[PDB]
């Protein structure tokens, strides 16, 4: 055998956390066993290198046996290579929760700030629960309020510089193990439009969890167990008129008020068996939504070069992935529709994206 | 009071890190002297009146039990008890247990050699492109591949003014043939003569051909897949790969067109606008649609479906083959690593200009 | 041989509620988001001989409530200094407990100067790495009162390709200038107002940060700091005199007209005429070319003003184009663009010293109007 | 109109001073008085949430709030605000120390004195340099059969610096800055130069040096630099040699044997000692006195310049990282082979 200290013993069990390093076998299982845990009955410590605790390997007496077939304390082979990859999973994994470092992001209306503000402590909770840490004070932002020429381009372009210039700085934080940016963790409640914009300016490629606010449960998941919805299409009609994309997943939108708005529209549905607004359960269903609704625009895209006008009653959680899915270097115009509290909450155009 | 050995079972099984941060506990990194300055936080208090205490909980039977018990900082520690609120015992445990799969899972991972990690990212999104380091390297560990540093990340510099014009593509060129042949020369004693590449690319659909053919020929290549739900991990290593449907293109005259409608429907009207008189032969899925790279499966699906195509209309013309691709980022690798010495013919590769209403617009020219 | 609750107060109130070793805030919580106090006041010398650091001639209860023994230290910095008394030795926790506390100090008695943006412009063409903290110059600019509302800017010129600082090199850093630096100047635009003051720190291309100081030299309210390869972002020595600026006028004659500026070091006349053959050099220069000159923003001024009313003389003197060979600190080579934002203005070509061609000077740059 | 909370959390984020004048409010209990903290100061907004209330001093709040409602006529949120950023700012100075350990050594010191990274650790520790990780502990190779050669000292670059990189790509600190590099070498001349090749002289780096007593602590941080004497190099056609007379006087006779009709310029100390490096200034004074004196000599003449230096080492890392511009001198590096009766031979080549 190899002589060792007991502070070696403990460091060695410790960096490997009590799995043999050649065949994994939680050197532990005595214990989860109801016996007595013999430490030094269950596992051999020795050298990984034939001839400092990093060098050190913990072998069950079965592995012990096949690497040191002299029974000399020493192995045959140079385990070296191993031994260290060994330790480097077990390092990686033990240092996930680095992985965690995060940004809060809480964007609010001016309306919704003053209605229902949502405190950085809901969001930092929910956060903490799901293994994101913030490391300083969140962002807090709001809309900006439009001027006399009304949310222009130039005012939908402010506001992206604006949201993107507030979480630059902040990406720009590394930290962990590898220098990685820290992750966005964002909720947003505003008017669809604005979420959509707040979606065009985080996109969807980086580390960004989504939070949605409900009513009762804050920014807590209502049930992070509930299955996603089936997101039913209906599929447009023949003809030359302009395309609409209905989305009725918090509500069902009457297809009446659309072709009111948009005279011979040709009406493409998604939707959810059940519109409610409170069907965001949890973060898969904002994935799900964004799935399904990808295959559905390629599909939609292709019956046409004009824009796709939509008329969505969808939560604030899917206006930003919506908004985010838009940001590949392809870009289709989509004229977004909203009801507009100025002409009796009829739907009128709020928001041109792409070209 | 918990005892001795339950207390050298909670260090054990989380080598000894916090559960929360992830600090390592069994040292001091700034004076250098090995230390224990981590400590055993009990989830459920003892007293009924402590954090997150309750009045039927039995303080006797969890006092020793591994699911109550937390390696925790110093710090760490006295942030749930002074916040029992904000550290309901639901979230420690969901999180506790969480912490001690991810490193049984780790300790029960079969070795699988070694990779040099190689993340390939652009800026010519209007948003932030950035793949995280730790998830490629988990996603790696996940299967026995561990590395002897991070790796490399190659992003390539944004666009100009004036968009994706010369002096862009020349920068492409420039990371792709110089900064990662570089890197990894610079590597070339660590890993050895042959060592394997675990690649992940968020770039430009031609830069990322281009980065294929460079690897092509690195033998033992590990694409991995940025999924925008799943990140690095992959969605289902069970799903089948789909069915990746061709259809032949027009006999006659004219530029022979590759229309690839694997993540998204290229319409055709795109392709005939950019590429007029063309014909055109369409690689495409049932569905197309960005979550499609549920598995390497379905990458080693793609490649030989692609393999047999190429053959055949590189048999059907003698000029060059005019791509049209809305395909993931890893199946564009994919398509440069067949184009290395498998397919030399001559290909132009089109893309999508923000410059020009979102036309087809020819970028790089991928061939011998 | 406790510490009564007015010293941890006044240890928690003069330390800012920040640990003194590593900095984290102990008066927040910012995972979940609760105030919280989760720091401890420790003590350097323990009352007991046998704690970490502990000594017989320590009157232990003469210190115990002496601020100069306590330290508020987050709870892991504390149990390491007592685990590892012989790593953290009384000498150096003193010393750093004073430096910390005299840095608290100087912040609260600076007097406020106004918000700036900073600016960090580096570039990759050195075989080494090239970087500025950002903390410096936040710190540099901190110390002289001016604060920001962010981190500032930080643009990172492309590294060179395959082929050196080629055509293409020199375009990217055209963009990174005239482009990107915009671009992110339009963005913070807003939270600075119309005409926001701009702390730029540079360590590029000396072309480069020409090309930079023109860019920026319209835009007023410029306040150009400098990296040292000895005190970094603080001024080694604001009370420092500028030094002399010898200007030698050029020979007269119809040769091609070149500025030689031997400020870091003497640029060696064959070096100029090796890549102009009969240039008419007039050159300025200080009396000791050293890297180290920059000992202050006034030394920048003085080369200012050494040399603007001289750039108008050369331009006098020639219709053609002036040609400059440059050894200079960076933060000259910024105030010497800056001087190139006049009307009409005068082209300037610049030449850099090559590694292609085996450090000969090589013209790359030009900048006009 | 607040709570002791917020009392406490405005005199802890004010670090107890006012915020106009800057007068310490804790001056009383500094003079052995009771603290009073509600009649030293007064927590009053900043315009006509514990973020927007100022901690002032008596003189200097009624000044602010002359009409007693409580608030003060004009806007202070630009100055309050100013004020906690730049206590925010030192606050967390501590943050900025994160460092990375570097002990690059020969095989011959290492295995004569192989530096312990304890030994590093516990300086950078004292100067508020913090690791986060392992130290880096290198080993120059040992040459092949064709010696050490351009392609040699390229792979102890290119090794160095890969390495490097790899560490300050662990950016961290509260502006994701790249961590610092703490460095020491015991090495061949040659070989450290080339360590200070590899790391440059433009980041936050500190050099520290091994001492034969005080170890990798610097000796007497108080002590002045030494003045760094030039001898101009004599008028001639022959090959101009450097000579650097820091730690020891270097022999002429052994310069000249190493090069026939050598012109000697030397840079010394008033009494060349190998312990006269007593803290980093030293090594800061030793490099700028360097390059005055290589532009000098430089312009001289544009034949390579002749370097035999005995030095510490640290300044021998600081010489290698001083020739890291983009401009480039010749500069041909002799040492002592050790198997020639320690006479002079060129080892290393720093150039275009
Ligand atoms: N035919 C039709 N019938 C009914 N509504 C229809 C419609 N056609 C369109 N709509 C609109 O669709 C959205 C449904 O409401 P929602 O709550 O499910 O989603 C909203 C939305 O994402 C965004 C902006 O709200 P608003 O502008 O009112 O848009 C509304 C509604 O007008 O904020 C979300 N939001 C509001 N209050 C919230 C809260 N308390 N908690 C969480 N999220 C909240
Ligand atoms: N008619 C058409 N409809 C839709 N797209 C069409 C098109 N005609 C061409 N295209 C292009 O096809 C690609 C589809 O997107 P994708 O994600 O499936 O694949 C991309 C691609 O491989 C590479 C460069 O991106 P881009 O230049 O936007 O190329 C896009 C798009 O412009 O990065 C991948 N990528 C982008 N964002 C990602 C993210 N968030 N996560 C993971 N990978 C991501
Ligand atoms: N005959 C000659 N002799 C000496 N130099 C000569 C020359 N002929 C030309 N030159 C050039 O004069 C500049 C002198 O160096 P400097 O530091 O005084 O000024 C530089 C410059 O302003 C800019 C780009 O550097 P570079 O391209 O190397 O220009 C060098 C050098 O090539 O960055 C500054 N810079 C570099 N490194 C730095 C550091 N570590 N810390 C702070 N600032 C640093
Ligand atoms: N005429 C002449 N007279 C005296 N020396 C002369 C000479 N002509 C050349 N030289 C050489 O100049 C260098 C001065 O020695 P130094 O110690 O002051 O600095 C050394 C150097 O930087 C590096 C390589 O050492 P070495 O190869 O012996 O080179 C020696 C010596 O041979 O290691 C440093 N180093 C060695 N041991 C150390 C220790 N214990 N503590 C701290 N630093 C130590
Ligand atoms: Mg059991
Ligand atoms: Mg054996
Ligand atoms: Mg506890
Ligand atoms: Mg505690
Ligand atoms: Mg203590
Ligand atoms: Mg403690
Ligand atoms: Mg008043
Ligand atoms: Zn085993
Ligand atoms: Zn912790
Ligand atoms: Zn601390
Ligand atoms: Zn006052």
């Amino acid at each position: 055998r190899f002589n060792t200290n007991d502070e070696t013993k403990r460091i060695v069990w410790t960096q490997t956390a009590g799995h043999c390093e050649l065949c994994g076998t939680d050197l532990t299982f005595d214990y989860r066993a109801g016996k007595p845990m013999k430490w030094g009955e269950v596992a051999h410590i020795l050298p990984a290198s034939p001839k400092d605790t990093a060098n050190l390997m913990l072998l069950c007496p079965g592995c012990h046996d096949k690497i040191d077939r002299d029974a000399d304390g020493y192995p045959e082979n140079d385990l070296s290579g191993l031994h260290q990859a060994y330790l480097e999973r077990i390092r990686l994994a033990a240092t996930t929760p680095d992985g965690g470092r995060a940004i809060p992001l809480i964007v609010q209306s001016q309306h919704f700030q003053t209605i229902n503000d949502i405190p950085v402590r809901d969001l930092l909770t929910a956060m903490s629960a799901e293994g994101l840490t913030a490391f300083d004070q969140g962002i807090k932002i709001a809309f900006a309020a439009p001027g006399p020429r009304g949310r222009d381009t130039t005012y939908w372009q402010n506001v992206k510089d604006s949201v993107q210039y507030e979480l630059e700085q902040q990406l720009k934080r590394r930290g962990g193990t590898y220098g990685d940016s820290p992750a966005l963790a964002v909720v947003g409640l505003a008017d669809i439009p604005a979420l959509m914009m707040l979606g065009q300016s985080i996109g969807d490629r980086s580390k960004r969890l989504i939070f949605s606010f409900h009513r009762e449960h804050l920014l807590r998941w209502p049930d992070q167990s509930a299955e996603p919805p089936s997101f039913l299409f209906t599929p447009p009609p023949n003809g030359d008129g302009p395309l609409a994309l209905v989305l009725s997943i918090s509500a069902q939108v009457p297809v009446r008020d659309v072709t009111d708005a948009l005279p011979g529209a040709r009406i493409a549905e998604l939707s959810i068996p059940e519109p409610s607004y409170a069907m965001v359960q949890n973060r898969r269903v904002i994935h799900a939504f964004r799935d399904a609704l990808q295959i559905r625009l390629s599909q939609l895209e292709a019956l046409t070069p004009d824009p796709i006008h939509v008329f969505a009653a969808i939560p604030a959680a899917l206006a930003i992935e919506f908004g985010a899915l838009l940001t590949t270097q392809h870009q289709h115009t989509y004229l977004i529709f909203d009801r507009d509290k100025e002409n009796q909450d009829r739907f009128t155009q709020t928001l041109q994206l792409g070209p």
